[PDB]
């Protein structure tokens, strides 16, 4: 509360990290459906039932830029790539299961960085 300050974890180094994740994500074999954002007029469904789409790239531009005030905002963006293809895709379809796979690599990673 007001003049009242909790310790704070040490931040100086979030920006490098979430890139340096990024990087590993980005150059996954399976990878590959979540590289560029989906085309909208070329994929049936997708702009009606996905609200807010995300994808590596624009994940990407955003770090580049300042756009991600702190690494929660960071997470939630990637996080929201791997729940759209859930809502999308079949479990067992090649992309649903890449979407899971790279889920699964995302948390170990930060996990291991952060947590
Ligand atoms: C990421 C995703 O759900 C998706 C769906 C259909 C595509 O043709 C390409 C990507």
């Amino acid at each position: 509360s007001m003049s009242v300050k909790k310790p704070k974890r040490d931040d100086s180094k979030d920006l490098a990290l979430c890139s340096m994740i990024l990087t590993e994500m980005e150059t996954h074999e399976d990878a590959w459906p979540f590289l560029l954002p989906v085309n909208l007029k070329l994929v049936p469904g997708y702009k009606k039932v996905i609200k807010k789409p995300m994808d590596f790239s624009t994940i990407r531009e955003k770090l580049s830029s300042g756009q991600y005030p702190n690494l929660e905002t960071f997470a939630l963006d990637v996080r929201l790539v791997f729940d759209n293809c859930e809502t999308f895709n079949e479990d067992d379809s090649d992309i649903g299961r890449a979407g899971h796979n790279m889920r699964k690599y995302f948390e170990k990673k930060w996990t291991d960085t952060f947590k």
